[PDB]
């Protein structure tokens, strides 16, 4: 259901853009799960540490990646020994791209499917293996599907936000949010347009 | 008649961007009217006041929109710092929200005048002179969409130019007329847009 | 395996991303890319011959005059200028290119009328002077040109993008990258902030 605006892929069509390829539905949902994780990560990283997500791109560089050690709120220990440099960027990126590429190739059937029970390639939400808690079978899986997709679109809008705010304010989404909640009259996009977004 | 590149929706129907729905034709002509009003409003704003159109909002302020009071040439817009930005905004939100709800039909009908909800240029009521019936309607809609498209392209130019020159549309007009060959787009790029 | 790269060619198979139903854009991709390949190729050739970036090569010429190119070419036995004037080369450029466009798209009559249909992107009847069209099979050679066409369009997009980020020039960016690839790339230039941040 979409009383707010638009509709879901199963029924109806967007007047703003024709449906086109089907696989856009699959593409949209995965994009949204990713933006959910990205926005939440931006939110929580800048909540605990304070640094914006976009600046946090340089959180690890081939010369400087041991900086990340113990950069987590309340973390029991640092990620790696402090000042060792053993948490090199080369290592952490290699491990990352290995685990991601394996997950994505198993997702899309590039390589194989290690699990032998269904798990059809090309589905948003199989739920054989990727539902350990049984909340889909518990009920309202379809309601949860609409809920999922709406959270997807909201989070992609939020991520497009966080990108835009970075491009204009250069301050970070939570810092912008705190500034807006403190004095909403004089902390908005248009007063930043009046200052000229820095570039003007 | 539309003897120009492309084709009006419902005619020959040969678009660059695929014709997804009629509703895009509706959005084009409605964007076109608002861009018509935007272009002529900017033109009159800065030939009268002398400021860039985009800074007009900057000249108004939430605390003092009396900064824009009586900016109109040849005319007391308001007597005290009475005109507030929220004041004009709440009058505004009511009027434009009514008019839009009335146009699309989310609210009830204003009147039982034979009007068709959701259709452009229905005419009759919205034509006090009756030009729609006095002239043949078809070529008149062609002119409607043609001027709509021209003003939209003008508005796209004005926004991108406010981004480029940072001086406003008359300033581009004046820079271009006083020196056509130099002080143009490619000289502005040559000397830099202020960033390079 | 002809075109195992991502996607499919316009003649056969629907795209993987953007659906389409018009053959006009299928024509247009290959001409846009051909124009790109000439642009990108000239990017190296010019930037290597003169040692300046292509985007400042545009403004090297002024409306008042265009003499900067005189003896700017590498190995020129005689400079092209002896009227090194922009408008003198402009009218001849716009007339020659305009005529070419009219002749290739059908605005004006073809000067040869050798059967080259303007609608056809491959009027080999007068084109491919070497005659490689008939020396080898045409289909594979269509694919090869197309692949390069897409390659060079993406390279032009990336070229212009790097132009806007670093303003140092595509091949100067290349030299900086190969000099120290670890600490010279898009992400370290974004760490500097592309100059604007
Ligand atoms: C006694 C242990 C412990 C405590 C009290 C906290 C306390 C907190 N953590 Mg931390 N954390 C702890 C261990 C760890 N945290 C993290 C990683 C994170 C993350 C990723 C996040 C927190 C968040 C939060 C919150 C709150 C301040 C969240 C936060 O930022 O909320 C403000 C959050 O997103 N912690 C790791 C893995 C390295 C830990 C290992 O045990
Ligand atoms: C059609 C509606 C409409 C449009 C297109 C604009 C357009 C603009 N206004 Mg205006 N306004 C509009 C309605 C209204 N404005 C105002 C009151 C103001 C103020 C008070 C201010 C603006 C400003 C601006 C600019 C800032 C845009 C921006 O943040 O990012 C620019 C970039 C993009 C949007 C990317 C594309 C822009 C030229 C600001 C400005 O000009 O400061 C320089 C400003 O301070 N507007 C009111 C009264 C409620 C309006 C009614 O809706
Ligand atoms: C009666 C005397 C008086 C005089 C001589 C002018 C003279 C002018 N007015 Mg003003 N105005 C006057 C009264 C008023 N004007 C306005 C509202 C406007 C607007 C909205 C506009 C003008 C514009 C103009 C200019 C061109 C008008 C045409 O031609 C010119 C400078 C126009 C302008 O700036 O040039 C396009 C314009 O757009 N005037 C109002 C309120 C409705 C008035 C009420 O008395
Ligand atoms: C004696 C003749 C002669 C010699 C040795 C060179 C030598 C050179 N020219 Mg020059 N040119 C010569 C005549 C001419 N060139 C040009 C115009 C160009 C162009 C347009 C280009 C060269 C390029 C090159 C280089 C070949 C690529 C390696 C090399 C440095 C190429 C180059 O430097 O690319 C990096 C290149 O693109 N030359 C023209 C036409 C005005 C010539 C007419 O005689
Ligand atoms: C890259 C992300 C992404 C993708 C792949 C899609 C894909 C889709 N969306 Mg989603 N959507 C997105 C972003 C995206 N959307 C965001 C951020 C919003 C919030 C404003 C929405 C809001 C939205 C609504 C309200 C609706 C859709 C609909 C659709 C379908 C329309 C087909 C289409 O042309 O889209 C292909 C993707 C694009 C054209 C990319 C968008 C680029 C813009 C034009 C710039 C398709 C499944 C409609 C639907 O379910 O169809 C029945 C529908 O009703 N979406
Ligand atoms: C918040 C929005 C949201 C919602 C409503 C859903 C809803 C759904 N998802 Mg989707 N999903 C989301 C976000 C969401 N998901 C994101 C961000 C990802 C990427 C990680 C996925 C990845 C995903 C996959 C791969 C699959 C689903 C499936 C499902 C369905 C069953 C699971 C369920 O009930 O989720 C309920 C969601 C919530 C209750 C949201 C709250 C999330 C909390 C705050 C996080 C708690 C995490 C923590 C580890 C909990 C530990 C508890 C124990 C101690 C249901 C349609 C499965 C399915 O339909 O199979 C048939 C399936 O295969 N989803
Ligand atoms: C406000 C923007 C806007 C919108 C929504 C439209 C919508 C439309 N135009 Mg109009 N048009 C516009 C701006 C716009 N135009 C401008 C500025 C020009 C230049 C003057 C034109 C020139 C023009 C011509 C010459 C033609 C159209 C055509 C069309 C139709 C097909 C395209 C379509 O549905 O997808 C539009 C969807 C989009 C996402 C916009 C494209 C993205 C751009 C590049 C950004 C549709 C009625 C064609 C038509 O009606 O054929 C029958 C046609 O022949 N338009
Ligand atoms: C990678 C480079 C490359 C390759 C493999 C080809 C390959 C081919 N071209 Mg393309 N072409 C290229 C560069 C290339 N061309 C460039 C830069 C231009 C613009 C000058 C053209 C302009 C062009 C025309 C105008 C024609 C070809 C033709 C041909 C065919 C025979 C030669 C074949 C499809 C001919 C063809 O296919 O006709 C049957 C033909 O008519 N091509
Ligand atoms: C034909 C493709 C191509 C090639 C070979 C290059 C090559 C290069 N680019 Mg360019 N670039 C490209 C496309 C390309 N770019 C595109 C499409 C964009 C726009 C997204 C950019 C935007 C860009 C920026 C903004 C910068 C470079 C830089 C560089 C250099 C650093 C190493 C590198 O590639 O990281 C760059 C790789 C990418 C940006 C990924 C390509 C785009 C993906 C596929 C999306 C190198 C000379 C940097 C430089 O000048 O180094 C000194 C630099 O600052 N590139
Ligand atoms: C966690 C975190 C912390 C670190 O510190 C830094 C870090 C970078 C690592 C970071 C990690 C980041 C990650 C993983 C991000 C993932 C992002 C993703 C996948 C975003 C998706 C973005 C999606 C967009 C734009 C879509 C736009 C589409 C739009 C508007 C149109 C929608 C639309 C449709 C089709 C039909 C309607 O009817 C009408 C309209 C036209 C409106």
């Amino acid at each position: 259901i979409y009383p707010e605006f638009g509709t879901y892929p199963g029924g109806g069509e967007s007047p703003i853009i024709p449906f086109g390829s089907e696989k856009n539905a699959e593409r949209e949902v995965i994009h949204g799960r990713w933006a959910m994780l990205g926005v939440t990560g931006a939110w929580a990283a800048e909540n605990g540490t304070g640094i914006p997500w976009f600046t946090a791109g340089t959180l690890c560089t081939p010369d400087d990646c041991t900086a990340v050690a113990d950069k987590f709120p309340g973390a029991v220990a640092p990620l790696a020994p402090e000042g060792s440099g053993y948490p090199s960027f080369w290592n952490v990126l290699i491990i990352e791209i290995v685990l991601v590429g394996a997950a994505e190739a198993y997702r899309t059937g590039i390589s194989d499917s290690p699990f032998d029970d269904g798990l059809t390639v090309g589905d948003v939400n199989p739920g054989g293996r990727f539902d350990p808690l049984g909340l889909a079978e518990s009920g309202d899986l379809e309601e949860l599907k609409i809920k999922e997709l709406k959270h997807c679109r909201l989070s992609m809008f939020a991520w497009l936000g966080c990108i835009f705010q970075a491009l204009a304010t250069q301050e970070g989404p939570i810092a912008n949010w705190q500034s807006h909640v403190a004095d909403p009259v004089h902390s908005n996009v248009l007063t930043n347009a009046a200052k000229g977004f820095g570039f003007y």
